[PDB]
């Protein structure tokens, strides 16, 4: 139980790379992405976003061993960054942070290309 399979390790590595990324000032870009607020706290959001996504949702799937491959988890991250960029303005901080984290996601996945 305590030992992760290779796929499980890779999933975890990608998830963690995005979660733990910090910029030069020590700011964890993941902060606002961990958990999306409520439909009642964000009326305009849920009416605009077809498939809402946050890192806690991704982390829960992973922990339930529900991702079958790396691409499946990447797709959810991509949904999240797409959602953030859709809702928010191109000059907004959330939008910029979503672009940075997107790069981290693809770099990490590619750096693990074999393993
Ligand atoms: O724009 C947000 O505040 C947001 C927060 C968490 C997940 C996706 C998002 O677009």
């Amino acid at each position: 139980s305590k030992y992760m399979t290779p796929m499980q390790q890779k999933l975890n590595e990608v998830y963690e790379a995005v979660k733990n990324y910090t910029d030069k000032r020590g700011r964890r870009l993941s902060a606002i992405f961990l958990r999306l607020p409520s439909r009642s706290e964000l009326p305009d959001y849920y009416l605009t976003i077809k498939k809402p996504m946050d890192m806690e949702k991704i982390r829960s799937h992973m922990m339930a061993n529900k991702y079958q491959d790396i691409d499946s988890m990447v797709e959810d991250f991509v949904m999240m960054f797409n959602n953030a960029c859709t809702y928010n303005e191109p000059e907004s901080l959330i939008y910029k942070d979503a672009l940075v984290l997107h790069k981290v996601l693809l770099e990490t996945r590619r750096d693990l290309e074999g393993d």
